[PDB]
């Protein structure tokens, strides 16, 4: 069995770091992973590598998709071509795969980001129980699928939680996975909102350009308050040179893993529904989840659609960062 792990871009350390773990436990499961995207974070660029990879005779896909509307077609032509059809990390219309890995459920990871911006805020000696904080989002576009769906939750929960809070740029700010536009969209943030105080970077190129955006500008942590979501290596540096305090993801390796693992099960015969346990060798016991664990409006009619669920999510800062490597 080869399955094909296709990334929302190539080249991005979170993407990088998934592969490797899918390598590593692929190797140690017996089938073939072969990793394949692009460069550029790019609907019609995925259409483009499942529809080679369908065409090559790929038994399988595990795809983390910058758009979701934009890859339908090809996933529905893959799944009629005798392709096993999995997703990762930004899910697709669950009516077109049959598992989906994910990190968390939005309402976990949009409420991680905010608590991480208030532990960050109050280290630096604001009052954010209390105090107008000014704030915005900054990540990859308006339309993908896991991002966008922890902005609203996020938003939802400070408009509860934190009224106080005001969103100085409530449009977001993009900068479309290219890691020099972050870098870029990370200055014009902090000079068209001087004063700001949190900048949540929930997307893996976002948070490392803001944090340059904020060197390139002379400022540290103690200035302004940046956290979001990357892998660990990309951001020590930032962390120890005073930049940013926290930040958090989850273990991309096994997750990428995980997903390629699900594409395999059933490639290779074996049928998975909702409700099932399956155990999944060297990692453990996984429960497939209806569709709306991610989403509460989603159709859960379908039980061979489903979610699996990561156990845990990570918070970095400098007192353990150095306990990971990738
Ligand atoms: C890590 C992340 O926030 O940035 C890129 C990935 O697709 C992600 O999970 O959304």
């Amino acid at each position: 069995v080869t399955v094909t792990f296709i990334p929302k871009l190539t080249g991005n350390a979170f993407f990088e770091s998934a592969n490797k773990g899918a390598q590593k436990y692929s190797e140690q499961w017996g089938f073939k992973v072969d990793y394949e995207g692009d460069a550029n974070a790019s609907a019609a660029s995925q259409v483009s590598v499942i529809n080679k990879a369908v065409q090559q005779g790929t038994n399988a896909i595990c795809l983390s998709s910058v758009d979701a509307a934009g890859v339908k077609d090809a996933l529905k032509a893959a799944a009629d071509a005798g392709v096993t059809v999995t997703t990762w990390d930004s899910d697709v219309d669950p009516s077109v795969r049959k598992v989906m890995v994910s990190q968390g459920t939005p309402e976990q990871l949009g409420q991680m980001l905010v608590q991480m911006g208030y532990d960050s805020l109050k280290e630096r000696g604001k009052d954010p129980e209390k105090d107008a904080i000014k704030y915005c989002w900054h990540y990859s576009n308006a339309t993908v699928t896991d991002q966008n769906s922890w902005q609203v939750e996020g938003e939802k929960y400070i408009k509860s939680k934190y009224p106080n809070w005001q969103n100085v740029a409530p449009d977001n700010y993009y900068s479309n996975q290219d890691a020099e536009q972050a870098i870029s969209v990370g200055e014009s943030i902090l000079s068209a909102h001087s004063d700001i105080d949190l900048i949540i970077c929930n997307d893996s190129t976002a948070l490392p350009g803001q944090a340059q955006a904020a060197q390139n500008k002379g400022l540290t942590a103690k200035n302004v308050t940046i956290t979001g979501f990357a892998s660990p290596n990309s951001m020590k540096q930032y962390c120890n040179d005073g930049i940013l305090t926290r930040w958090g993801l989850w273990d991309c390796g096994i997750q990428g893993a995980m997903g390629c693992y699900m594409a395999y099960y059933i490639a290779s015969g074996n049928s998975v529904k909702v409700g099932d346990k399956i155990e999944i060798p060297t990692v453990g016991t996984v429960e497939v989840m209806p569709n709306s664990v991610l989403d509460p409006k989603a159709d859960d009619s379908d039980t061979s659609s489903g979610v699996v669920l990561l156990p845990e999510r990570t918070i970095f800062t400098k007192d353990n960062m150095n306990n990971y490597d990738f």
